[PDB]
Order: C-alpha cells, then structure tokens, then sequence
C-alpha cells in the first residue's frame, strides 16, 4: 500500500523530499540517483547545515543506504535513460537534478520504466505548472510529466490570487530577497552560464538575479497572464528568503487592514499568516509555501492613485519541498 | 583661516568623515570627541575592515593623537554641553554620535561655543535636510544646526528628481536592501529602543526595517512632498546597499532607453551612472552618493498602464560620508 | 513539589537554559529578570536565530507571560539586590547577566532573599567552579554560590581528565575557535572593557582572543594545575566551537588509537564521541558538553619525542546550557 | 626584453597576479586562458569582492581585452599542448588551473612553446617548491617546470626557518585557521573529491580540512624534514588567514622577548612583524608572504619543560601572490 518513488538529484530538494517522505504512509522512496558514492550520499542525509541533523537512524550498505530499517538502492548513472525504473517498478520520479527541466528531456525517466515524472522545477513543454493549494485540481491523471513550479511561485501564487480575486489585478512588480544557493559560486569565479552575477562570491554580496517567476505566473493562474514581472536579489543567508509586490489594482480606496484581512481568510496548510515580526531564520524549515506577513503591507495613495505593496517568506528549500510533496501525493493518488 | 571641524562620534561616519576632510583644503578636524582612550581611537583609524588601512602615521600623544603631522584632541565626555568648544573656537561639528538627532538637542554643541553642527543623520526640529547637489543651495548661512539627511535618502534624492523633471512622478514605493549597521545586535538580545527586529542577529538574517527616507522626501524635494513610502530589509553585508524604486510617471510610453538617458544626463560627483552588471562589494569606499545602475531599469506595461522601476547603489558608510564632507565645506564656506 | 528558580539576565544562555529546564522534570523557572519588556521578552523566546522556534506557546500577560500554561513572573531591575525572590520563595537563581561574576556581587541574590546562586560563567572569589560529569561531586548541598565554569572549560575539562589519568600530562597548549558571541561588536567600534580586537566586525574577521580556561583548569582538575595555556579565535559561525589542544605526556610511544579509545571509553552524557567528518553547523543545539572528534587526533613522534593533538566540538551556547542546568540541578537535590 | 608571461588559469590567483605583474616592471602578462569567454574574463578582472576594484581600464577586443592600452590575448582551451606558447614567445607559463599540478603534466606548456612553467601550489613529481626570501636561491637556472608552494607553506617557512636556526627545532604541529577557497560547496552538496567537509556550505561552518603544508615543509627546509605536522580549520571569512604553530626546542629557557626579537630580526620584504592588535581582515591585500604577529607569542613552563606557540598572518590570496609574482621574476632572471 505504498507509492514508489524514485529521487534522481541527492541535492537540496531531493534530499529534502526524502525527510519529508519519511512521514508519508504510502509514500516510499525506493531508489536514488545522483553523481557520487553512497558514502557522500549518507553522510550529506545525516548531516544537514541549515535544516539540522537527520531525524533518524542512516546506514551505507550493499545497494545503496539503509534508513530506519528501509532498504533505499542507490545509483551513480548521469543518464536518466539508463536508470532501472522498470526493474525497480518506480511510480514517480521526483526530478530535482535541475538538468531536465522539460518535458522532452524528462521523458528519459518514462523511457527508463518509471511511470510519472514530477520536475522540482519549472519546466518547458506541454506540461502543467503546480503550486499545491493554488493549482492542484487542474491535475486529473492523464499527465505523464508534471512541473512542481518554483520556490518563489509557491511563495507568490497564493499572495496574487488573493490580490486579483479581491481586487482586480491591473499589474505588479515583485522583487524577492531570496537566499544565495548552489548555482551560485562561492568566490567570484567564472560562472558556467556566463552570468557575471552569479559569477560573484555568493555569502558576501548583494547580488541581482533573474527570475522567471513572476513573468510565469500565468502558467499556474493564468487570469494574471502577463500581468506580472520582477526580478530577484540573493543576499547572504544560506537559506529562507521573502518575496516582495508591488500592484496597481482596479478597486479604489483599498486599505492595509483590507488587504491583510483577505489574505488572511484564505489561509491554508500552504499559505500561512502571520503578524509577528519575524526574520528570515525563523522560517528555516518551516513547511508552509508562503507565509503572509502582515506587518510588510503598505498603501500609498495621491488623489485616486494607488500602490499596494505586500510581502511573504518562504524557506525556498522547505517551504517549496512540502509544496513538492503535497503535490507528489495527489498526483500519485490519481 | 582653514574651518575648524571637531568630530562628535568618532564612529563609522565620524572616522571616515574624518578620512575625507583629508582631501578638503581649508578643513581641518582639531578635536574628537567619544566614550573611550586615544589607544582606541588611533586604532580604529589606522584598521578599518570593510574601508581598509589608514594610510598615514598615526600615534598616540599627550593631546590625544597625531595623524601625518597634525594634533587632534580627544574627549571622553557624553555630555556635550560639557565640551570645550569655546577654548578651540571650533567652526562646526560634526555630530555623529546618533545621541543628537534633534534640533533643541543639538543647540548643545552652540552653547559650549561652536558656530554650527551638522548632524550625520535625519533629525527632527527646525532644521534643513540637505543632500549635496540635490538641495544644499536652499542653505543661505543663518543656519546653525542642519542635517546630513541619511545614506538612503541620498541614495534616492537625485533619482526621484529626475524621475519627476523628466516624467512627471505620480507616486512610488521603495525598498531599500541596506548592510547591517552598529545599532544591530550581534547576537538575539534585547534591543534598546525595543525594535524586536534590529534585536535579532544582524549577520544572520534578513530583517525589514522601518526607513524614512521615501516618507520625508519632501524635506529635499518639496515638490515631491507625500508622493513616495517605502522601507528597508536589513541584510549581512558589512556595508554597501541598494535602493529599488517602482514608480508610476505622467509621461505615458516610456522605455527603459529613455529613463537610462535622463540619469546619464543628471550625473555628476554625487550621482554615478553605470552599465556594468556589478554587486554590492563593488560600492564599497565609492564616492558618489547614489550610483544609478541602468541594467537594473524595467518597465512593465499592461496596456497604456506603466510600472518604472529603477535601483541606485550606495556605499551606506562611504556615500553618505563624501555627501556629508561635501555639503560640510559648503556650509563652512557661507 | 518543584524547585523554583529565577533566572537573571534572560539573554543567550538565560533563554535556552529556560527552554532547557522546561525538559528538566523537578525544576521549573517562576520569574526572569532583565532590562527590557515583556513584548521583548516573549519574542526573543519564541523566536532564536541559530536555536530555532520554542517548541510551546508564549503569551505576553500582566504579570510577565505565561508558557505553556505556566505564569512566568518578569522584573527588569538592573540592581540584583531589589529583587522580589523572599516573596517568591527562589530556590536557585542562575546569574546570566555576566554582570554579577563573583562570589560578593552574586550575594546580592541571597540578601534579596534567594536560597543559592548559580553563575552561568567563571567567577571570582571564594567558590567552587563545576563542569558536570568531571568534578560537580565536589558539590556537598551546603554552598551558596557557585560557578557554572565557561563553555571552553565544559569542553576541554572532561578531555583533560582522560589523558592526565591514562597517559600522564605534562603541560599543553590549547587554541580553542569559537562562534562570535554578543560581547563583540557588529561593526568596528569603540569596546566597553577597551580591547582593540573584540572592537572588530565579529561576522567579518577571524579575530585573537584571550581565555582562562586552559590556564585556569586547576579550578576543576586540581591535579593539572598549572600545566595548560592557551587562547581563542572568534570566527564569523553565530554558535559552535572547537577545542584544539596540544600536549606532552608521561606515556611514550603513545598512538592515536589508544588516544581515541581512551575518549570513547569515558563517554556519558556530558562526553560525546564521534568519528564523523562532521563541521560546526552539526553541533548547533547538541546537549553533550564536549564532543570528542577521533578524525582529528594526531601523533606527532621524532625518536622518543612526542606532540598529542586532540579536538572536541561544542556548541558554546547549547552544551554550556545543558551542563549549567544539570549542575543546577545536581544543586538543587542536594 | 620584457619577460613574457602567459597566465594559465585567470581565477583568484591568476587575476591576482596579473594585476600585481602590473605593479612590476620587467613583467609582461601577453596571453590569458581559461574556460570562459572574454566579456566574463574582464568584468571578473574589473571587480573583485574582496581584493577590490582594478585601477585601471579594461577594454574587451577582438584578440582578447585591452588593459591601459595593451592588448592581452585571450584562450579557451582546456588542453594546455593546444596552445600558441612559441608564436607569442613564451619566457614562463604560470599555472593557475589547480588541473596542472604535476611536473609531467604542466611540461604541457613547454611542448607547445613555453621556456618555463611555474606552478601556483604543489606539485607531484620532480621538480624544487620554492618560497621566495626561504630557499629561492636554490633555483639554478636548469629547471623548467617549478612549485610555487602553497599558501600556508609560505605562512610557515620563514616562521619555521627562524624557530630551527636560533632555538633548534625538535618538533612541532600546525593549524592554520584559513579563509574558505573556491573548492569548498557554497550549499552543502557532493564534492569533486569526495571530501565530506568541503562538501559543506563554506561559509557557515568551521571545517577541519587536511594541508600538506606543515609534512611537506622539508621540501623547502630541509633541516627540518619530517619535524612538522599539521591540519587547517576552513572558516567563513572570504580571504585572510592564520597559522599558529606549536614547537619543542633544544634551547631551554626560552622567552617570549627572545622569540619575537629573533622574528623582528629576520624581517624582510617577504616576512612582515607587527605588535598591533589586528584581524584577519587588516591582511587582505598584503604583499608579505607572512606576517608574524608577536602579540600571540606564548610560552608554556613546566620545570624545566617548555612549550612555545607563535602565529604569523598571511592573506592566502595577494601574500602568496606576490610571493609568486616574486620567484617568476628571479626565475625568470636567469
Ligand atoms: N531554493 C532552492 O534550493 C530551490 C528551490 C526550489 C527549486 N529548486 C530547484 O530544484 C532543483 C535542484 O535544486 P538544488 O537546490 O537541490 O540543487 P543541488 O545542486 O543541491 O542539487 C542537484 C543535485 O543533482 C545531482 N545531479 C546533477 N546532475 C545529475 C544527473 N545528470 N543525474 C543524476 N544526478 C544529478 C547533483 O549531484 C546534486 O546533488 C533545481 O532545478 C532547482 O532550480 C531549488
Ligand atoms: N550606514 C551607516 O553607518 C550610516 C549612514 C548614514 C548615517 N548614519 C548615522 O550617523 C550616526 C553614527 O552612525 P555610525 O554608524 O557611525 O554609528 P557608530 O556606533 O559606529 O558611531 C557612534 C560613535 O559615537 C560614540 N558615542 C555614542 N554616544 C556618544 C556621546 N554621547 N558622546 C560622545 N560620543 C558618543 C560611540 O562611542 C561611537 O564611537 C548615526 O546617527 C547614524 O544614523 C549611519
Ligand atoms: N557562548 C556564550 O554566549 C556563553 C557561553 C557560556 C557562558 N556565557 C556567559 O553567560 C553570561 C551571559 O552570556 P550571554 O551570551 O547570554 O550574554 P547576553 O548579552 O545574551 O545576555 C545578557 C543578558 O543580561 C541582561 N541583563 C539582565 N539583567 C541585568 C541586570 N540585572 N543588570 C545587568 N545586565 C542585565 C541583558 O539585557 C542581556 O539580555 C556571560 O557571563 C557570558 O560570559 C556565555
Ligand atoms: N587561497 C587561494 O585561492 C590559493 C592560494 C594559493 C594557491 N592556490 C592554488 O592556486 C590554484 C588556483 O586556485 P584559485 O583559488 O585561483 O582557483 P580558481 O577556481 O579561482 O581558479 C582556477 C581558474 O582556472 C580555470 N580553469 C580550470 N581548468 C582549466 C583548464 N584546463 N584550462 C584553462 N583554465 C582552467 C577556471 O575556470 C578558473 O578560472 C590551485 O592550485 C589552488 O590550490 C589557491
């Protein structure tokens, strides 16, 4: 009575995914699939900077590892074809290498035996864009590969439905405060992508960056389509970030109170609330996909003019993981 | 003849403050003024982390200490109307404590016999708020106590002028992602003032915090006065910030071309202008006060409906320093 | 049917050593005393940077703030003397302050009607200074003041004992690189107790620090008195440190393996033992007092000639706050 | 009659050392390789997050890129045979890759054109490893392939040197808390090497990290072979480092005063002495090779047995450089 999963990419999410899987019935992660040993993969699920230590028992043995009595097999195999989903009997595979973002590019994975594919990332192709809470009853099964969406999608999806709903969306700007992450470099170095950004000591600088995101947002709303864009800024913490938006809006005379009452109301287990005045670390680890802060909700009006302005944390490793999870279950239920 | 300059807060701002008035002929710094001993004060101008080593001899002597062949005296007096300004016939101080921020308050340092004070920071009372060569020709010499305005709202002053001259500003909102500075804790710890963000561990997080410099715009700007809000994420770098602005214009089909080349056009000393995708540390120790970076202009359009935004670098230590130095030598000079 | 502490100085250590005794059965914390307000004192409680979220509920009430259902009186009466603790009828006060570090000073609990007091760092005077699991038995119930010793003591102590008693020590020196703590500055500033090294940017520097707890082991381990030395690092981590010693021994030809071995045979709960390629981040809230690290022994041997290197990890913050609370309670059962 | 350098590698080292070569007259930087494009190569030479912006002007051309009006010509190929040595004519390859360690691998160079190679870190194989101002005068003009040492190596030689000829070195061990390095992870993840600690996110931990600097010291001081051992501690400060080292001696008695006064008197260009109080970040941008600081000086008595203890600074980017910079000129003149 248990979905097979296959993670392929051990890295921040995957592993991740994998703690959270540990506490889903029906849910098992069978195998994994990464570029090192089972030696490098123990010791990176045990130990864990940010997020803390693993909240059990990990064990390298013969296949792959031992996890609270589990057997997880294990491979090294950089090309998804050659996995052995079909040997295996994988359900789904939870794409979270970042080298298969599209739906082309992740059929390797049905290829290989596995049944479905979700990407832990947006993806291109003809595929559905899922933020769980915002978006999961478009899925309905016919679908092969499915795109999970971003961190900051999750973090924003909820904050501009809301707005839209309520409001009338005429257009925005977002910027997100979003921790530094493993794309980046840790001294200023040549940057692979050619991004003389990314290219910069990551923990040491604000630093610029492109987003798709907010661009994108009509993939999983789309009464928004190309309403929205933006762009982002890493700083120096290593994980939890907070998105930031700046709307004009068809309704007059909104107020602060208006606006934080009505996200407020549409608060779920995804899309949390908040009037304390938090930072950044005190949402490491936390599992909502966007927590509302009502404290950050601004109104500046001239004459019939306005600017609404809003903000909402998000622990881009958790908070998108639990979203990533949350869908992983429905679409493995269908 | 040369202004006599004595430095009350020998501080981030008060030490590079005193570093500046180096390069400004006719200035010369004849008294400091602290809570501690000359042994710490020569340190902390020979060693400066983010700054860099002072170059010249500095050493410890009877009056206090000597930097390339000059006496400074130093006090140790909290209280300012206790100071000897009379006895040194200083001409203005610089009140960089942040203990003075206040008309009345700062009629201390004129009762104990020095001509003018410049505060190193917004204050409040019958003052002018001057950010060179945005508005320091308001100044017509019957002032004896002006403020320097802050880093960020020299960051921002020339930016929204040309917006407005150029395009007519509606209204705007800002951020700014500013480097942690010294009235942040260290460690979580309860903060003076109460602020439960500013008590959190400033190398650590990202903390929002509270910034007047959109809402008191009209002090530098009248013409402007109540068309901008906004405030500030507190972020670990040392120093070195960036201002973000989303504005709407009356001028109706904008293009980034068009508000790149206004800024281009309005630069000088105070206002720099860059095309190169750099980050934060590459502001470190400028001299401009506010740094326009064209390649972060956007202009989102939905319809005839237009949002601008725009983002200007600023070294918060260094930027508002040669800002301060300049409009000091001015007001000296009147 | 408990023992009814208070704790003064409700900072680092104040807070997890609360948040430590509400796990500890027997003790249970009826006031806290520090130099703020309950808004503040609540907040820092809930919310800790490097520590994560209390896990119960903290609300503000009129009295101070109830936890968990439990009434927390609060005072913020900087003169220890005045304190309410005859009318509270206080066991134990823990003294966190850091301001109340001998044996006269801390007496002010006593005459302000506390039964005994325990000093959460070294203190001077005529007391004893207690690491538990290496010397706490020298505790007989009857003493009034007592010191918890210092997080590099509660480290190196349990280390110390085992080669003294296996292998005969001769002298040693200790270099002990430590998290940041909040007695240095965010940014390069004048110090309180004038030393020019912890005036530095605490995030940004490795910075030389003097210490007394290898030089002053002979408090606790009578018998090695005199024989270590030694010093500190501060580094940019927020919490976690390690303990790097160096010594002589009466033992020869003496190999690694009997070094680890000796570590792992006196573990208990104050001692841990690992032999995991661990790094700082995994000590973060860990309850061992010291964590021996076997990956780090090294023999260095020319002829007869030997140097023993050792390291032990611990979370300056957390591992101190276990130690404290299971001497405090060790105290109190007496 | 310029020599002609040929940079292979423009990352930390060879960046650093192109822009001290232009500090060096008699030194001329002709080509440039690396894996990356021209527009990445200059904005990476142009600004620099710790070491700061290049002084002077840089111009992307056709051949490569324009700095102050001479043409450097720039490669992509990752094969080093493939390159155009013998057109461009060659005197001295410097080897900054990390991927040419090796004497039979860097005479790569030399076939395809090169008079000399010198290598930026140890290397396998036959060939000397030179600290300049230590053993430089062991080059005898017949070499062709040669080491520059490492960082910590060059922290340690002079250090070392001046400890064995005046005192008679037995035997020591070694720490060196070092500035994290552009090999460590920026996010926890799998390492290149399978290093379980450089797998870890560099800047938030404390890392032990093994260095062949202190075992392989006999390379450079004979005398002393097999006489020093030791590790690394990697911790989050970007650049700057510390070596402290702990030694027996045959010379009893020994002092404080009479350590510091034999390291003052070997100064020299490469072995800097300071009695100022300072951190890691006064070093950045130093041009020592080591920089002994006699205020961490400690000697430990025990009857008539002694340990002694000093530490020596090094920015392990520009001291190494311009040792670097310093042996390719000597090796160069002959
Ligand atoms: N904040 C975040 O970290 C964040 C949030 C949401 C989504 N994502 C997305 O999730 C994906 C993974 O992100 P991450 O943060 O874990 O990065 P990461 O580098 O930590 O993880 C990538 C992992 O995949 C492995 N891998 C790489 N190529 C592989 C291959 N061809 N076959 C098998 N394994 C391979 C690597 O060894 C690595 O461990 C990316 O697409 C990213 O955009 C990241
Ligand atoms: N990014 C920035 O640091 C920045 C930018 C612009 C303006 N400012 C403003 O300038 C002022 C100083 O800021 P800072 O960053 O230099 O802070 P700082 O803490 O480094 O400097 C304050 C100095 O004043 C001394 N001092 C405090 N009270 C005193 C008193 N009563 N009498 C004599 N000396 C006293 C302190 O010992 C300290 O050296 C503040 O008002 C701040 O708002 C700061
Ligand atoms: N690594 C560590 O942080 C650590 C480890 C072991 C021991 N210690 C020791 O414990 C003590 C506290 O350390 P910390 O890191 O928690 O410091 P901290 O600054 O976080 O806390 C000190 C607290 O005492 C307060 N205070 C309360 N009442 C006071 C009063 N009555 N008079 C004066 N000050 C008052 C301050 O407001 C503050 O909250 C110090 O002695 C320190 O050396 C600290
Ligand atoms: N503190 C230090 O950074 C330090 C100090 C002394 C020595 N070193 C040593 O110097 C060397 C370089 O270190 P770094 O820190 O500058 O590293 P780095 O990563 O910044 O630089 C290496 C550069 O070489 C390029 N490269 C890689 N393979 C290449 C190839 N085959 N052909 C051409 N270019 C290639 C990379 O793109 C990169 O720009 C290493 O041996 C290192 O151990 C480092």
């Amino acid at each position: 009575m248990a979905v097979k999963v296959a993670i392929n990419g051990f890295g921040r999410i995957g592993r991740l995914a994998f703690r959270r899987i540990q506490e889903v019935e029906g849910l098992e992660v069978v195998a994994v699939n990464d570029l090192t040993d089972d030696d490098m993969l123990a010791h990176l699920l045990k130990y864990d900077t940010m997020q803390g230590r693993f909240t059990g028992e990990v064990e390298v043995v013969d296949g792959g590892f031992r996890v609270n009595g589990k057997e997880v097999k294990s491979f090294s195999e950089p090309d998804a074809s050659k996995l052995p989903w079909k040997d295996l009997n994988i359900d789904v595979v939870l794409e979270c290498t970042g080298f298969y973002t599209d739906k082309d590019k992740a059929q390797a994975h049905i290829e290989a035996g596995a049944k479905k594919v979700l990407i832990s990332a947006p993806a291109t192709g003809d595929l559905k864009t899922i933020v769980f809470n915002t978006n999961h009853q478009e899925l309905d099964g016919s679908e092969t590969v499915v795109s999970g969406a971003s961190s900051t999608t999750n973090s924003l999806a909820p904050v501009a439905k809301v707005l839209n709903d309520d409001f009338g969306l005429v257009e925005g700007l977002m910027t997100t405060i979003h921790a530094y992450t493993g794309d980046q470099n840790t001294q200023d170095a040549p940057h692979r992508k050619g991004d003389k950004r990314r290219a910069r000591a990551a923990a040491e600088n604000i630093i610029p960056n492109s987003t798709g995101a907010a661009k994108a947002i009509g993939k999983v709303i789309p009464e928004i389509d190309g309403k929205l864009d933006g762009g982002a800024q890493r700083v120096p913490v290593a994980t939890g970030s907070l998105t930031e938006l700046t709307v004009v809006l068809e309704k007059q005379d909104v107020t602060v109170e208006q606006v934080n009452e009505a996200m407020k109301n549409a608060s779920n287990e995804s899309f949390g609330y908040t009037e304390d005045e938090i930072v950044s670390s005190d949402v490491v680890g936390m599992t909502y996909g966007s927590l509302f802060d009502a404290t950050q909700t601004r109104v500046m009006s001239v004459g019939d003019r306005q600017l609404v302005k809003v903000a909402a944390w998000y622990d881009n490793e958790m908070s998108y993981t639990a979203q990533l999870v949350r869908t992983l279950a429905y679409l493995a239920e269908l």
